[PDB]
């Protein structure tokens, strides 16, 4: 388990562990794992949280956060709370969708929901965005479903992207497995290649730092 770069042995920066709900790689000991990592390396937290999950409430993030959000994060606990000494626990956030979408970040994404109905093309790139994903599963989805999901993706989009606090603390990197078709974009619209307009209005030189970390 290592980063596929002096800065991370020199521990710059806290380091969040994004998770994808229900993706078959992040189990318990892969999270675990990733979660040991992160520890070994951070500046001196470790912020945990949910990136994606590829009528309860009004954001998908916060649906998700309490169906099973929250029994994730209990089992991480619990796995951590017997795997880790004391010390080490003490510097692991666990942050939820409400711990990281405050009034500064809703803001950003009520900027990209507004973009998505004004901006027919940014639309149109954010649904065939979903069509990827869903071509590659055996299922089918309609339109309105795949419309739907491409405003969820919005939701999380800011976290991967500018530095946002949870519970008070920055997280200037997060480790992931493996280069997504997300990451891409998201390094895309951070360097203004994409779509500059987002880049202009939500953006602001202090770019996530996403961190390639697997087995």
């Amino acid at each position: 388990m290592e980063l596929h770069k002096n800065d991370i042995e020199l521990k710059k920066y806290n380091i969040g562990v994004a998770i994808s709900l229900g993706n078959k790689w992040f189990s318990i000991d892969n999270i675990e794992k990733l979660v040991k990592w992160s520890l070994l390396h951070t500046k001196e937290y470790v912020i945990i949280f949910i990136a994606d999950s590829i009528k309860l409430s009004d954001s998908h993030a916060e649906e998700v956060a309490i169906r099973y959000g929250r029994n994730l994060f209990i089992k991480i606990k619990e796995r951590v709370s017997l795997s880790f000494s004391q010390d080490e626990q003490a510097k692991i956030i666990y942050a939820t969708w409400s711990d990281i979408a405050d009034s500064k970040y809703k803001e950003k994404v009520k900027y990209l929901y507004n973009l998505y109905d004004k901006n027919i093309n940014f639309k149109n790139y954010i649904e065939n965005f979903v069509k990827e994903w869903v071509s590659k599963e055996k299922r089918t989805f309609n339109n309105n479903e795949i419309n739907k999901f491409g405003r969820y993706i919005l939701e999380e989009l800011p976290e991967l992207m500018v530095q946002v606090k949870a519970r008070g603390v920055l997280f200037e990197a997060y480790v992931y497995p493996y280069k997504t078709r997300i990451t891409e974009f998201v390094g895309l619209l951070q360097k203004g290649e994409i779509f500059p307009e987002i880049k202009t209005n939500i953006l602001d030189n202090h770019p996530k730092i996403f961190l390639e970390v697997r087995e």
